[PDB]
């Protein structure tokens, strides 16, 4: 079996209607895009790969324009073969960097997966088949807001929830509190990303608070950048200190920040790093530091298939990450992960990365597209 | 100041028969692109700034792109308060990440040096006025190819030389060998760009070489982010190890690189780690740590420009990178940047960036633009 | 996905007519065993996994007495959920530790390819079909028993040599020298193995000399638990320094060396430090370090193609280890891993691990057997 | 000296109806199998030392298979010299290791003390010759069922304890606290095994916990090889952190452990480093260091025997490992190891170990045996 690459398919689609999120105070509304990459080979068989975009002003085309000149020369290679593909990616050179890379590397696996004829969790090594995750929250204008959402949380079954903020310290304190007065003792274990706009004062000040009332961590205390004030907030609290995960991607930067005890977990999405093939191997190496991969897999259902299954495989993740609702991520899916009234979300029943979707949904939500083909 | 930005235009040009520049071997054929962006403001004044791409089977729209979602917010804001407007660059959500920002930075500070009067290396500071420039070489097929070019720059008038490789090992040896025999006497000062595709035991081999031929330095010797073998070459040999410039671009990283022994020095472009607001102030963080900034400034004529000021702003550099011959990257540029018979590049006349462009001719090369004011 | 674990074999093999072969200067020739573990799932599909002994006096039983302790929990257990396997594996208490682990996880490993109809290195990852060898050597008494041998070698088509010799550094220095004075311009690459027993003193005068004529790499210089001497000669040559193979198998021991300096690579064995399942993850972790796993793959047919399918699925790893000549590591199988006319090894047409074995002749070989079923 | 080795004899033995000691949380019941090295001179004298094994399903031998191929080439060497001996037995290959090792060691000492007419401690140094013991406890499935076994420790006269917990934090605290309670003003001085099973992060709060009580130490809070979660448990705690005692044991381990703060002391058998020669080391090591070396002696007599006399040798040695009760571990034995109402343990009156068996019950119980001998 010499497989081989016959078609492609890129999309960049979204919603007019949909909602628009910034998870940061006094920050222009987001506009999230789903950049696909679909691979067909000389047998038939389609696999998937997909990784989302964040703009203002427009949707984005920055991810698709630079797959464009990546993907020509995709053709008649061979998409089971894995590393010598994304080897050969990261030779590929564009501005888009890994993020743009890593749909085509999932949808590789997605392959490897079908003709194989079992779920990808199985062929990286299955540790479970579901898995505990919390809710990624939208960022209300009001405190009060969060109570009646954070109680439909509680009613559909999540186990924990994880605030998206202001990022302004002074208004984040006021939430925080209000939060733990209320549901201090409920069980739900609380999580804070302060998208890296806190100065190290505020991130200490509010790592400590949060650390005498046990909650599970803080997400992007400062600039990912900030390497010392890591470091400082892992020394001097207990408290699980995480990145931002969309700026220190390579296996050595990762590496690096384990040995000088930057973090506490590694943070990290088969999306953006490069792929499943990358994302697996940081899992290893988090593993090897004594410490958990808590995969970042907000998304749309193919962002999130693709780390979903990678976490299963292992046992170093505690978490999946569900942005709650539902449906603004499902668009054009006729999959639909989801989180049970036990809190666990479980994997595809489907083969490869268990995502099946609706390509005339998604023809028609794509403002942009291309094809490239054999003759 | 009620100075603000009218209009912006974003142009993204190439020219189609121009000749690709491989860099390593097998690495296909590259197609350079020159992303444009041009500011208005509200009292006529008119400010440039860039920064380019290269790819394969098509030129780039993903800088445009990038640059597209940037760009809305600009109509307002105050191109003369250039540090908010990096502030403000910063937040703006985007995978085109600091490269798709500078030109806007850069452009700012042209306006800046506008409406100030002046050179924009008077602004920043003002050490000297011209400097030693080196060239930076294609690739050659053959080892041999080499020779007649760099008799042609000897004779043009350049003191020093960049090499760039097969970056592959066995094939630099002979191609380093060869060089030396012939002019390791001439007094030519040599450097290898070797993209990072060694493995750690190359680079120190090829690195302990040069060391003892004296050449200037060795740089992306392998990735970027290979920080403990960068640390190994600085700490076991006398050579200059510098990085590949366009990996590690935040202040913070740089702090670190110097802070920990990675690097005999610090490249950066202005056109990639945030604008002339952001290489500027690399510049004194190499000045803290006793060391020089080499100005990555190989591109088209803006490119060069922006890095060239900041370059001659401050003390602690020692060369401008020239891409020889001249003509590809002086695709529509009324100005032109170029290496006298004693080696020497000078500032641009003319306050900014001292550089205008042939806006027909841009535009007759533009296969992407968009307009936008309001 | 109900898919359970029938019945599992366990055989403990040798051949009483082989010849012993002692590593080291005057201890007792060591005789070899191979135990092997043979799952069998509810649709018959059959799994393959194994790992080998060196003992001297009578072969051993260690091995797979520990394993009877472990493998009557497998029945009614997921062999496709390898990783719950393996740390299912990891809280079962034997002194036989992770080597006498290690079969079953593969054995898991191989009935996943099986089922999936692929080759293992293409689940794990797919780098390449084929990797370069080299010839692990015996140790023969005299030093001029050696030039025989490595024409042979050379004849054969590898393209390197890892020389086991008498580790006693006086009696080394007769070897490597004569050696290098036959060999040394053939373009053949040279590795050294010293299991350890020199002083640091000795190893140190051994790189220096290896460094210095281009030698590939030395393995087990002094003990594996002397931290400071591997800082040391890593500090201190550009010599790759290897680890015996055998001694820090843990993930964070793994973790922890490269961190400090202590080795150049890392060598690791499949079969030894808990199976396919951690191997694969030790070659991340070099990646991570910018290093390479050069696998130990000397031993039986099994532990060959286990070690050698996890080096085919990824990048960072230059060889595959082949004990020349095959024959004796060849028992009681039908599949045969070898060397060709260019020094190349390539993976089994099979899938799983590719191994097919004479389970006649097995179980002739086989001096101690157990069998379980529900 | 021709003092040389005539014959050597193993054993591996055990009891049906003695009952089950398991230590972790639903690892199926473990069987305790003792495996025995009787070394013989020329001259007519025996010599004693002994290594155990805990496994499922059935009664090991994979020590006593290991020390098969080990023991045939003892034939004709002399046991005096212990070092050469030692020296020697490095060099045996054996997946087996220093714990199969290590009995053979032990029985030279044996050996020696004998000629030499004196206890083992005695040639080693002599601190003292009694040493105040504690009560390794089973593990009961409630923790109401600790209580009757803490209220007989008391009055058998232990003046400490070490708790075999369920090693699951969250069942562990409910334990913790509750003798806490009960017995915190006791004068008992409690320790706890949770045998490397917890998270990093509940290590930390466990640690606390017992620190701010007075609690003796804490046992192999997380694998041995987590390095650095070792290093920040003793830089952050004046609480006792020590290992599990049976993953590092070279010397080569113990110096760097010591040397990069992972321990507060160090915790070696005389039956899994490498005998007496090796433990006794360890002891001289620990105090360069100026630490203790606290011995791990839970086993059968043979077991406690050897750990007991080197730590009767040195000073730098709080306590003896008593598992209670005693009858288990008496298997066979013509001598018993017990705590008298002072809470003191003693050195066994023989020379060398001090221990007699009833060899009559050793081959009545030995389920595996083997015999060695000249011509």
């Amino acid at each position: 079996e010499d497989c081989r690459i016959s078609r492609v398919e890129l999309y960049a689609l979204a919603d007019e209607n949909a909602p628009p999120i910034p998870w940061a105070d006094n920050q222009e509304p987001l506009l999230y895009t789903n950049n696909i990459v679909r691979l067909f080979t000389e047998d038939g068989t389609e696999g998937l790969g997909a990784t989302m975009s964040y703009t203002e002003n427009f949707f984005d085309r920055c991810i698709i324009e630079s797959l464009r000149t990546i993907v020509p020369g995709l053709i008649g290679k061979n998409p089971l073969m894995t590393q010598e593909l994304n080897n050969w990616l990261g030779a590929r050179c564009t501005w888009g960097g890994l993020p743009a890379k890593s749909p085509i590397d999932i949808a590789a696996w997605d392959i490897k997966g079908k003709k194989a004829g079992m779920p990808l969790y199985m062929l990286l090594g299955g540790a479970r088949t579901k898995i505990k995750s919390y809710a990624s929250t939208p960022m209300f204008d009001t405190v009060e807001e969060y109570f009646p959402y954070i109680d439909d949380c509680i009613e559909h079954g999540f186990t924990a929830i994880k605030l998206h903020c202001y990022c302004v310290y002074d208004k984040d304190v006021a939430l925080v509190e209000a939060v733990e007065a209320k549901y201090g003792t409920s069980g739900i274990r609380f999580m804070l990303d302060t998208a890296g706009f806190y100065t190290p004062e505020q991130a200490m000040k509010m790592a400590k608070w949060m650390e005498r009332h046990n909650w599970e961590w803080l997400e992007a205390p400062v600039s990912d950048y900030d390497f010392k004030t890591y470091q400082r907030l892992v020394a001097n609290t207990d408290l699980e200190i995480s990145s931002h995960g969309n700026c220190l991607l390579t296996l050595q930067e990762v590496t690096h920040a384990l040995s000088t005890g930057m973090w506490s977990d590694v943070r990290q999405d088969a999306t953006v790093c490069g792929g499943i093939t990358q994302l697996n191997k940081c899992f290893a190496i988090a593993a090897g530091h004594s410490k958990n991969l808590e995969i970042q897999s907000m998304g749309y259902t193919l962002t999130q298939a693709a780390n979903l299954h990678v976490a299963l495989a292992h046992d170093n993740c505690n978490f999946f990450e569900q942005f709650y609702p539902y449906e603004a991520f499902e668009l054009a899916s006729k999959t639909q992960i989801r989180t049970d009234k036990e809190g666990y979300v479980h994997a595809p029943a489907g083969n490869g990365l268990g995502v099946e979707m609706d390509w005339d949904a998604v023809k028609e939500a794509s403002f942009a597209s291309y094809v490239f083909e054999e003759g």
